[PDB]
DNA sequence: ATTTTGACGCT
DNA sequence: AGCGTCAAA
């Protein structure tokens, strides 16, 4: 009762770019503009990887990870975008500059943790008390929410979306306490007027579009962000927390789409992520652990105390590469250009990032896959990461996997190599 | 033969 | 330190 806790504490929004590699090509070529379009990494085999797809593309069936040949297959009329590469290798600069660019500006309105290449949570908390402070008790206006769903509405006693839109917004905005500067429900409606504010911003200033979730906790806000995409926001208050689990598949809510989430479909046999308050928090710990179970517990009664951490900028810069069936690299001369060629990127991007953000990386990560594995790391070491030089780094990466080959021969490699990877970790300031 | 990334937990 | 899990384009 008066002591249980609601988790109605803070307003969290989750800013995701919809679909985003794609409208950073479709920004430099504005032939792919409004066009079933997609971005792919090299074309020699079966057309090239796709890795994003345009939302007109998508109504073809279009996915990641399809090959571009059969991609063509569902939308002859696909166009595509190539990632640009260098070195031999795929290179995704244009789309990390692009991702600060937006960054950048979120960082504007409030605190930013950089959750990937596109999408940062928001803590909106104090921003929401300012607003809520110069609005002087003023009613909120449909108008500052042109965007946004409310999650759950319309509902009770027209057949387009947008009028559903409107007609639960209206209902939502009908029933607030505007009052009470100290109602959740008017929290969140406030920091809704903020993300709309954020997103039109984006758009103003890059051209690129987004989706947005405002809930109070991260997990929700990230729900809440792909329930109506793309170029839309839903809020997702305390109150529907109920009936939007009641049919959610545990597997949607973030970190539930592995194994975890599969052993508490399995072992609780349950589906559905409102299932879950069934369980005293003590048998959730005793499957799934202390921490997990305490975070189960909380969470299926919307509730998570995660924080937005204060970091905009990656905490490691790597560069990988596969070498798949037959391309194995199978010869100390093939092992060590490729380092270089890993080497010779990392180098780039490290000295750029010391320019830009007065950090230096102190370690250097080595990883390697060899065939037959199944894991996606075959192994890992480390060593000191002592100057932005790609000689050095590609030296000392041989050095430290030199002694997995099994081979009794000089130049050759064994088992063959499928996978480098390098990653500059550890930073300080400098 | 999705590939190329990034963060964080366990022991 | 090294391995595993989960997730983004
Ligand atoms: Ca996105
Ligand atoms: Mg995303």
């Amino acid at each position: 009762g008066p002591h249980m806790a609601t988790g109605q504490d803070r307003v969290v929004a989750l800013v995701d770019m919809d679909c985003f590699f794609v409208q950073v090509e479709q920004r430099q070529n504005p032939h792919l503009r409004n066009k079933p379009c997609a971005v792919v990494q090299y074309k020699s085999w079966k057309g090239g990887g796709i890795i994003a797809v345009s939302y007109e593309a998508r109504a073809f069936g279009v996915t990641r990870s399809m090959w571009a040949d059969d991609a063509k297959k569902l939308c002859p009329d696909l166009l595509l975008a190539q990632v640009r590469e260098s070195r031999g290798k795929a290179n995704l600069t244009k789309y990390r500059e692009a991702s600060v660019e937006v960054m950048e500006i979120m960082s504007r309105f409030a605190v930013i943790e950089r959750a990937s290449i596109d999408e940062a949570y928001v803590d909106l908390t104090s921003a929401v008390q300012e607003r809520l402070q110069k609005l002087q008790g003023q009613p909120i206006s449909a108008d500052l929410l042109p965007s946004t769903y409310i999650e759950g509405l319309p509902q009770g006693p027209t057949v387009q979306k947008e009028g559903m839109r409107k007609q639960g917004l209206f209902q939502w905005l009908d029933s607030l306490q505007i009052d009470n500067l100290t109602s959740p429900d008017l929290q969140l409606t406030v920091g809704a007027v903020i993300v709309e504010e954020m997103r039109a911003a984006i758009e103003r200033e890059t051209g690129f579009q987004c989706s947005a979730g405002i809930s109070h906790n991260k997990v929700l806000a990230k729900l809440a962000c792909g329930l109506n995409k793309p170029n839309r926001q839903t809020l997702v208050s305390h109150g529907s927390v109920p009936q939007l689990f009641s049919q959610m598949p545990i597997r949607k809510i973030r970190s539930l789409g592995g194994k975890l989430g599969a052993s508490v479909i399995e072992i609780l046999g349950i589906e559905y992520m409102g299932e879950l308050t069934q369980f005293t928090e003590s048998q959730l710990q005793s499957h799934f652990g202390e921490k997990n179970g305490s975070w189960l517990y909380a969470m299926c009664r919307g509730i998570e105390h995660d924080p937005v951490k204060p970091r905009q900028l990656p905490k490691t810069i790597g560069c990988s590469k596969n070498f798949p069936g037959k391309t194995a690299l199978a010869t100390r001369e093939q092992v060590q250009w490729w380092l270089l060629q890993l080497a010779q990127e990392l180098e780039e991007r490290l000295t750029k990032d010391r320019n830009d953000n007065d950090r230096v990386a102190t370690q250097l990560v080595v990883s390697i896959r060899v065939q037959g594995d199944k894991r996606l790391s075959s192994l890992r070491r480390c060593c000191a990461l002592t100057r932005y030089d790609a000689h050095k780094m590609s030296h000392d990466a041989f050095t430290v996997i030199k002694n997995c080959n099994t081979s009794g021969i000089q130049t050759e490699w064994s088992p063959p190599l499928t996978m480098l990877f390098l990653c500059a970790t550890k930073f300080s300031a400098s």
